[PDB]
């Protein structure tokens, strides 16, 4: 997250750090979210590598112990039919992964609440990003979670040609490109979490930035839209 504030240690219970085992040791590649006690909604390219993967639920700082982590094993890994890795901009860039054992839920380690199927966000709608990704362009990742405010671009607004044209689909959600603030490498996977009815929902699966740069003006960061996936998610919770 570029421009962003740390956020509280409570305040994203569902945001979970996906790991990669690098050496005798981990390396924070994406964020998800949990959304049962078994599985964690995520992007589809973080799983691209075929790597060992783990999940950190209950982290706040990657590099110091906490004491309110679960560390658990990434048992199945299910990438949405339609992914592409050579296409992003079809869109489909999903996966549910499922946990080795069930995490225990507390203060600090809660369910992401998703959105009804089909909701679409008035342009300028109220969201935080949140993650570990990079602070800067071509920086470094955060050593505590991160949360900026990135307000959605709609659709008319995100698709013409001065922000992202047609590589923006209606299966994605835009928010952000005020040049300032962003989500950034490291942050995909994770959620948008958008303030709805009183109560914060995550609309946003992080999908990818602009290549000229993380916070750049009228490319806003890009998410995978929850609600046109609610079907999918709840048919693939049910039948494994
Ligand atoms: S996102 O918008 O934050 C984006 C797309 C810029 C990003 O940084 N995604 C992170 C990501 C994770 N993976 C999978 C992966 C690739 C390579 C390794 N590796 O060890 O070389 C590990 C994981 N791709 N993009
Ligand atoms: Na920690």
């Amino acid at each position: 997250v570029v421009g962003g504030t740390e956020a509280q240690r409570n305040s994203w219970p569902s945001q979970i750090s996906l790991q990669y085992r690098s050496g005798s040791s981990w390396a924070h590649t994406c964020g998800g979210t949990l959304i049962r006690q078994n599985w964690v909604m995520t992007a589809a390219h973080c799983v691209d590598r075929e790597l060992t993967f783990r999940v950190v639920v209950g982290e706040h700082n990657l590099n110091q112990n906490d004491g309110t982590e679960q560390y658990v094993g990434v048992q199945k890994i299910v990438v949405h039919p339609y992914w592409n890795t050579d296409d992003v901009a079809a869109g489909y860039d999903i996966a549910l992964l499922r946990l080795a054992q069930s995490v225990t839920l507390n203060s600090y380690v809660q369910l992401g609440v998703l959105p009804r199927a089909g909701t679409i966000l008035a342009n300028n709608s109220p969201c935080y990003i949140t993650g570990w990704g990079l602070t800067r362009t071509n920086g470094q990742l955060a050593q505590t979670l991160q949360q900026a405010y990135l307000p959605t671009v709609d659709y008319a607004i995100c698709s013409s040609s001065s922000y992202w044209g047609s590589t923006v689909k209606n299966s994605m959600v835009c928010a952000g490109g005020d040049g300032v603030r962003s989500g950034c490498q490291g942050d995909s996977g994770g959620p948008l979490h958008c303030l709805v009815n009183g109560q914060y929902a995550v609309h946003g699966v992080t999908s990818f930035v602009s290549r000229l740069g993380c916070n750049v003006t009228r490319k806003p960061t890009v998410f995978t839209r929850v609600s046109a996936y609610i079907s999918w998610i709840n048919n693939v919770i049910a039948s494994n």
